[PDB]
């Protein structure tokens, strides 16, 4: 290991390299134009490949922060440009590294990257393909400096199989547009994991985190030994803790230490880990990340053993508690990969409860045996939740779902902007349609998944601009209460209707033109304006006014002369509607 830029080189090869060193710099140094980039990333990769061929070649023997903190240092205009960050430079290794790590610059200013015609994209994918998915690559980067290299790299090169498909298929945009969209939905959900998973590391502590993973690699994992799920959530403890600080070397560095581990140790960890261990290291730690929950064992007695029936029960907690109910909390996820994480943590939660409870009465047996009483409320309120609201998604459409949900969450947080009340239903739409297509037996972890994001996305913007208290409440608990708290909001009695606003509920024919997707966002802006001016109006009457407008539009839509029905019609249907109400 005499070269470290030797071995990366080897390891990842060429390709992989290039754009991981592209990368890296466009996070750091993110106001530097992209032929910047591409002469470091040239010089590296030539330097690279001076030490392949000799590992004792001048300066191939220095340390990977050393040689990309030098390289830093050389950009002429980076005090400049940068100022504090070029004051890095006089400290040494290893503080040089952290400070430039203190002055990495999280979503700075930049315009919005627009998605161009799929003529010109295709066009520009044929005529230069590399510096043209490698100047995306750069916006991607340098707007996101935040975000796993390698998973930023996993992406690039699905975007890359996108157009290689579409460019080449009579009715382009009809492939490519429905994948790139795929695409951004989950690169800033696979983002915003990442930020919440850090995040929740740092607000509730490493205890929890532990029980949240203590409960998915049961899940994961039901064939594993509790000792050998402790040794790998204790290091996907420390794993977390590091990525989470943002050093990209070592953060790296600990994921292919832990899957290393996992990939030797695969016959006492899970049966279905032989092809991600068989690909390559960079893509070793994303395999077994999201590698499929592996098939329980048939002979699994029940819990009421060792953990309500048995004696040297508070014996056994009392010598290690956070232990002991680790354990309660892996037997117990081990059999129901049907469930949330959340809904285990709730249990294990509860059995806490009662053992700091029973444990301190004269007798804890009976206490033990109320404990899986109280397991089955907190069950089956997320289980009726999933069935009532895909019973709903199911006789509405997935369009008159999120307006079912539109209705529900206006008259829940009316304070709420309208643009974000349109946007979370929306998606909470969405999820109905990806979640509900599963058995039950899968429904559970799917909105648990989703939910997490739309939940702490809301609550992100919130924290931003604070709208309303009971929001901010559900928002800053328990993350394991977090979604029920949203799910206790009852109708805002206290809404003051806003006054009425013609202009609101005035309409032209510019959206017979528009399409299917902004002519609903437009409509569903304006149930959301009619759900806050009267919010007391019943489904019924709501149900009405939202038909007589429906019809409106299509008989606007129809009609020889366009604008004046619009503006004609459109005064009786507002009348009429203010009537009703
Ligand atoms: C490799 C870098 C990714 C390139 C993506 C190009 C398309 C960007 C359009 C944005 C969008 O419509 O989601
Ligand atoms: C391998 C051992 C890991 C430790 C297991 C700890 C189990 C804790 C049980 C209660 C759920 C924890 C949820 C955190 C929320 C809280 O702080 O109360
Ligand atoms: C002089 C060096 C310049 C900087 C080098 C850029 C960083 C390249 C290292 C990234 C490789 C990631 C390792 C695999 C990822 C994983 O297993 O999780
Ligand atoms: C699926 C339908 C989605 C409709 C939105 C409201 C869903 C409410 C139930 C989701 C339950 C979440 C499971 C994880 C948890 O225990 O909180
Ligand atoms: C910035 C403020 C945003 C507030 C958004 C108000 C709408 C809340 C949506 C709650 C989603 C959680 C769904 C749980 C299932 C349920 O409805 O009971
Ligand atoms: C004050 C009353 C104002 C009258 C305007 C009525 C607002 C209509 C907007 C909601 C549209 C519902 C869409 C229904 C559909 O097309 O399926």
């Amino acid at each position: 290991h005499k070269s470290e830029v030797a071995h990366r080189f080897k390891d990842l090869g060429e390709e992989n390299f290039k754009a991981l060193v592209l990368i890296a710099f466009a996070q750091y140094l993110q106001q530097c134009p992209f032929e910047d980039h591409v002469k470091l990333v040239n010089e590296v990769t030539e330097f690279a490949k001076t030490c392949v061929a000799d590992e004792s070649a001048e300066n191939c023997d220095k340390s990977l922060h050393t040689l990309f903190g030098d390289k830093l240092c050389t950009v002429a205009t980076l005090r400049e440009t940068y100022g504090e960050m070029a004051d890095c430079c006089a400290k040494q290794e290893p503080e040089r590294n952290e400070c430039f790590l203190q002055h990495k610059d999280d979503n700075p200013n930049l315009p919005r990257l627009v998605r161009p015609e799929v003529d010109v994209m295709c066009t520009a994918f044929h005529d230069n393909e590399e510096t043209f998915l490698k100047k995306y690559l750069y916006e991607i980067a340098r707007r996101h400096p935040y975000f796993y290299a390698p998973e930023l790299l996993f992406f690039a090169k699905r975007y890359k199989a996108a157009f290689t498909e579409c460019c080449q298929a009579a009715d382009k945009a009809a492939c490519l547009l429905p994948k790139l969209d795929e695409l951004r939905d989950e690169g800033k959900a696979s983002s915003a994991k990442q930020r919440l998973k850090c995040a929740s590391l740092q607000k509730f502590g490493e205890r929890a985190f532990k029980a949240w993973a203590v409960a998915r690699l049961s899940q994961r994992f039901p064939k594993a030994e509790f000792a050998e799920v402790s040794k790998l959530v204790t290091d996907l403890t420390k794993v977390h803790t590091e990525c989470c600080h943002g050093d990209l070397l070592e953060c790296a560095d600990d994921r292919a230490d832990l899957a290393k581990y996992i990939c030797e140790n695969q016959d006492s960890i899970s049966s279905k880990l032989k092809e991600c261990c068989e690909k390559p290291l960079l893509e070793k730690s994303h395999c077994i990340a999201e590698v499929e929950n592996d098939e329980m064992p048939a002979d699994l007695p029940s819990l009421a053993a060792d953990f309500v029936e048995s004696k040297d029960v508070c014996k056994n907690y009392a010598e290690a508690k956070d232990v002991f109910l680790g354990m309660f909390l892996y037997e117990y996820a081990r059999r129901h990969p049907d469930y949330s994480v959340v809904l285990l943590l709730r249990l294990a939660k509860t059995y806490e409860t009662t053992l700091e409870k029973c444990c301190a009465a004269a007798d804890p047996h009976e206490c033990y045996a109320k404990v899986f009483d109280e397991f089955k409320p907190l069950v089956e309120e997320p289980q009726n939740l999933i069935k009532q609201n895909c019973e709903l998604f199911e006789q509405l459409g997935e369009y008159k779902f999120q307006n079912a949900l539109l209705v529900r969450y206006t008259k829940k947080v009316p304070q709420v902007s309208t643009p974000t009340l349109v946007e979370v239903s929306r998606n909470l739409g969405k999820v109905g349609s990806k979640c509900c297509k599963h058995p039950e037996a899968k429904r559970m972890p799917c909105a648990e998944d989703y939910l997490s994001v739309v939940l702490n996305q809301l609550c992100v913007l919130h924290e931003k601009t604070p709208v309303s208290d009971r929001v901010t409440k559900c928002c800053t608990e328990s993350l394991v209460n977090r979604r029920p708290c949203f799910s206790a909001l009852e109708v805002d009695e206290t809404y003051v209707p806003k006054e009425f606003n013609a202009e609101t509920f005035t309409f032209h024919a510019d959206i017979c033109t528009l399409s299917e997707k902004e002519r609903q966002i437009k409509k569903q802006t304006a149930l959301v304006e009619l759900v806050k001016h009267k919010p007391k109006a019943t489904k019924e009457q709501l149900k009405a006014v939202m038909d007589d407008f429906a019809a409106f539009v299509e008989k606007c839509c129809k009609a020889d002369d366009k604008e004046t029905c619009f503006a004609e019609e459109g005064k009786k249907l507002v009348a009429a509607s203010q009537a009703a109400l």
